RNA sequence: GGCUGUCGUCAGCUCGUGUUGUGAAAUGUUGGGUUAAGUCCCGCAACGAGCGCAACCCUUAUCCUUUGUUGCCAGCGGUCC
């Protein structure tokens, strides 16, 4: 990444002064049109030391979870995560994924055996009343948990946009001790991170720089 | 002990794991619509399950296949009708 590079993207703006969480003021640069400015001589150095790590921990073979939840952004995450062969979820995070997951494990089955009877050629003998709830809770189970259909179990390293709206998450692993690479507004706390990207979270060209970035470096962290 | 009345055939009553609180406890079971119904859908720190509601049981209302006695008489013949 380059400061040119990213400068162009608008990563730099934040939110509106009225709402800064003192939590980061040094990362503030300063202020314009009263909404604070992100400062990218600090912000660079820590992106890449970020992207070392976890191509770092990439190569130890360990799965990965992509947590992007804007609707904005669901099908950015499932991009980068499905040309990543690593994990996404991109819908209402349902709480107690990490913590309760002797319990998700259940609804994980119950969705394999489902897309089974569906693209096996079962969905025929059903008297065209119930097998449209069973096409119904299939979509249903896909939309809320279709990116982790395959964790076999917890992951290794957890990355989140926005992790001021995805506090549930963070909590889980912070609960569980699995590290986090979240990037953080102007606006979020970050002390339940422990390797903090600043940087604007719903533009979709910022997003979609951070999710290059990571499916590349992990793919050479897999190829190592 | 077993059996029965009653609220009341009212739509409610709980549990596992997770989270919150020092704790008694809370959540789920709240919210927007909808229903005869905690009935269903959408949201949602909750994700699921059990007993209840509904369906499976008996009866009544239409049609068809089979058998025609002790039951029936449309078309035939006779008749004390
Ligand atoms: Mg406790
Ligand atoms: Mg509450
Ligand atoms: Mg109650
Ligand atoms: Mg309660
Ligand atoms: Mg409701
Ligand atoms: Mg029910």
């Amino acid at each position: 990444v380059s400061m040119r590079d990213m400068l162009k993207a608008g990563v730099h703006f934040g939110h509106q002064t009225r709402y800064w969480n003192p939590k980061m003021k040094p990362f503030i640069f300063g202020a314009r049109n009263k909404v604070h400015i992100i400062n990218l001589e600090k912000t660079v150095p820590m992106f890449n030391e970020a992207l070392a790590e976890l191509n770092k921990i990439a190569s130890r073979k360990g799965k990965i979870l992509f947590v992007g939840t804007k609707r904005a952004a669901s099908e950015a995450v499932k991009d980068a995560a499905l040309s990543c062969d690593q994990f996404f979820v991109n819908h209402r995070w349902l709480g107690g994924m990490l913590t309760n997951w002797k319990t998700v494990r259940q609804s994980i089955k119950r969705l394999k055996d489902l897309e089974t009877q569906s693209q096996d050629g079962t969905f025929e003998k059903l008297t065209k009343k119930e097998a449209l709830m069973r096409t119904r809770e299939l979509e249903k189970l896909e939309n809320s948990l279709g990116g982790i259909k395959d964790m076999g179990g917890l992951p290794d390293a957890l990355f989140v946009i926005d992790a001021d709206h995805e506090h549930i998450a963070i909590k889980e692993a912070n609960n569980l001790g699995i590290p986090v690479f979240a990037i953080v507004d102007t606006n979020s706390d970050p002390d339940g991170v422990d390797f903090v990207i600043p940087g604007n979270d719903d533009a979709i060209r910022a997003v979609t720089l951070y999710l290059g970035a990571v499916a590349a470096t992990v793919r050479e962290g897999r190829s190592q």
